[PDB]
């Protein structure tokens, strides 16, 4: 079976992001779940290229206001 | 039964909503459905789009490294 994540922070052996809302200014955030974006842990929109090359649909979460 | 697999190795998502060409969910930033939230990233949780420990098997299969993001919500 394949890794998900190729590239990012491999020296760290399960990678976790947590934020608390209460800490942003802004409306939303746009979280990536490809492991292809060059900014992680946000979506960069690296996930189309991903679902072209591999056939995938996978896509980001996203946390906003309404 | 197939015993070989010709899909694209690199494949992210094996099983999950195949009928959507791109998986998007958008949550409220407020706490309207919960207080904290633990987000799926591996695509093997049978509760996606929210994590159920699935990326533990899944790095020890495969020598992967990746894990849940966790959101705790705005109180109003
Ligand atoms: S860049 Fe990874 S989900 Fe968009
Ligand atoms: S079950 Fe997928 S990141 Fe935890």
């Amino acid at each position: 079976k394949a890794m998900i994540n190729l590239h990012i922070q491999k020296d760290n052996p399960k990678i976790v992001h947590a934020f608390d809302m209460e800490d942003l200014g802004d409306a939303k955030a746009v979280y990536c779940r490809c492991w292809r974006s060059k900014k992680f842990p946000f979506c960069d929109g690296a996930h189309t290229k991903h679902n072209e090359e591999t056939g995938d649909n996978v896509g980001p979460l996203i946390i906003k206001k309404k």
